[PDB]
């Protein structure tokens, strides 16, 4: 019956709805206050230096202060993760599954993912026999086509490398 | 069993990861690639005017080619959705439930959802007898103690307003 969070696997609620300390979605004060797992939180989760490096849910940016959200407040000046309005460089693994680019700068879209893509959640990296034994980065799995990913089509059955079964 | 997508109950993934075509979590062409429902989808899900003005989930970038993603190319310049790097005004709903500040400013985030929020996911704002009959905005029901939110808590028993179930 649970919809979201520790209770529901981890699952974030659509359109920034607050998942409840008890593991359903929606807004309001039992929601969003005291025990808010993820979504637009009121405060904000603590996230950054100010949460053990923990990153916003629902890929809110995380404020100078270490509070999750969104707005200049958030994103702007002191921004420390998140969709941050800076430029985010890497070479230093992308946050969240973001990817590397080629040009070493993390996003998501085929500009980062797809041809170049260093790390992250690229489009289509080739591993395993298929690929001379190459390794898949962020610790994904080599599924039995050589391709790297995570989920049951690639940690499952014909799975080469990373953390199979 | 499902976690995501139609078929998880409009779930997302946790950390950019993509709902497969059939309602799963993972990385790679099976769950990124053609029917992607959400997260890092490569290509991106078509959003803004390229998506009859649906928006981008998982609070991605809607890119001025209308594609969703992260990175200067969908949050910079032309960006028509998500977390886009310029300041967005409000007073007119924010999309996406953010917080319509005091100040006319969207966002997450006490300085936006906290005292004086105007609309979208506020913390606290009251409603029904305990408000002198005031209405929510953004459709949100109000709850039986009087303030305004979404789900069980404020749409269920003892809701007073609103689309109450
Ligand atoms: C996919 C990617 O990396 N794109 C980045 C590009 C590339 O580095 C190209 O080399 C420059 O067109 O550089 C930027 O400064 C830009 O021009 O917007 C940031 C942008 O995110
Ligand atoms: C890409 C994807 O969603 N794969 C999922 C598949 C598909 O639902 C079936 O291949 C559809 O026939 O089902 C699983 O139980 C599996 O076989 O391990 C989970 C896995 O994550």
């Amino acid at each position: 019956a649970y919809e979201c969070g520790k209770q529901g696997g981890g699952a974030l609620c659509p359109n920034n709805k607050c998942c409840s300390r008890y593991g359903y979605c929606g807004f309001g004060p039992a929601y969003c206050g005291t025990g808010c797992q993820s979504g637009g939180c009121c405060p904000g989760k603590r996230c950054g230096d100010q949460a053990n490096g923990e990153t916003c849910p629902n890929n809110l940016c995380c404020s100078e202060d270490g509070y999750c959200g969104f707005g200049s407040e958030y994103c702007g000046a002191g921004c420390q993760g998140g969709p941050c309005r800076a430029d985010k460089l890497c070479g230093q693994l992308c946050p969240d599954n973001l990817c590397c680019s080629q040009w070493g700068f993390c996003g998501l879209g085929v500009e980062f993912c797809g041809d170049g893509c260093q790390s992250g959640a690229c489009c289509s990296m080739r591993c395993g026999r298929q690929a001379d034994g190459a390794k898949c980065t962020n610790n994904y799995c080599c599924g039995a086509s050589g391709y790297c990913g995570l989920g049951g089509d690639y940690c499952g059955a014909g799975c080469q490398s990373g953390p199979c079964t």
